[PDB]
């Protein structure tokens, strides 16, 4: 029963000290699960993905625009960006940019997405043309992670962002090609191995797509394709009320835990 889960989850979110946020879609049978699903939530990294979905479209019509270079400039170095570090005074292809973003979370590499989109506005108009019109991004790296209680910016609900997840590695959003890379990029992440990954069986698939900011926030979305049985689309937003939390990957684990053996 959804509502089984329901109680889990609430259980699990007064242990945590913080603020759940979950949406689970099941393409079995298109139910949903929501634990405050339309409460808005600091997206932080996991607003990666729409920035790497955005220029995957504008791929669909500029042929060759992922293989083309784009300088690294020093003044384009944040705190944390252990890909594109390497590359300052060089070059980058968006391609490696949008995979640096995606399975190293690498902020310099985000802020080049979102300036090869027109800015943070420029995000945002692409999740408004693709029928998302919840998700709003205000800032570029690393200041959009300030993960403020009642800051609307760079926020959106967790029903929202599981509906875009499903629409742009499972449904039409995206091109074949452009899908299919979206796909290959989540199921290579590197930083989500703690989070709703370490909840499944090791013998499901995952792409997904971590994110971390201030007050503790800790966040997953992913795409599960499990044994026996059609794909599922968990969102897991956490945040918690002091700006210094320590992140709490785990709980998200037990989140997935929660979905995994329930639904």
């Amino acid at each position: 029963q959804t509502s089984a889960v329901q109680q889990k989850l609430a259980a699990l979110e007064k242990s945590s000290g913080g603020r759940l946020g979950v949406a689970l879609i099941d393409t079995a049978d298109n139910t949903q699960v929501l634990y405050r699903g339309d409460e808005r939530f600091p997206m932080c990294s996991t607003s990666k993905v729409m920035a790497a979905a955005a220029v995957l479209k504008q791929s669909e019509t500029q042929k060759q625009l992922l293989n083309q270079p784009v300088e690294i400039k020093p003044a384009d170095l944040v705190n944390y960006n252990p890909i594109a570090e390497k590359h300052v005074n060089g070059t980058m292809t968006l391609a490696e940019l949008s995979a640096a973003a995606l399975q190293y979370s690498d902020n310099t590499a985000m802020n080049k997405l979102i300036a090869q989109l027109g800015g943070p506005g420029g995000v945002t108009a692409f999740a408004r043309a693709i029928g998302d019109e919840t998700f709003r991004l205000d800032r570029t790296e690393s200041t959009l992670n300030t993960a403020i209680p009642g800051d609307p910016r760079d926020t959106t609900t967790p029903r929202a962002m599981a509906q875009t997840l499903r629409q742009l590695t499972l449904g039409h959003a995206l091109g074949e090609t452009q899908r299919a890379q979206l796909v290959t990029w989540l199921k290579g992440n590197t930083t989500g191995a703690a989070s709703i990954r370490a909840g499944l069986p090791t013998s499901w698939t995952v792409g997904d797509k971590t994110g971390s900011g201030g007050y503790g926030t800790t966040n997953d979305i992913a795409v599960i394709w499990p044994q026996g049985r059609a794909p599922l689309v968990l969102v897991t937003y956490f945040t918690q009320p002091q700006q210094n939390a320590e992140s709490r990957r785990d709980v998200l684990a037990s989140a997935a835990r929660i979905i995994a053996e329930g639904l």
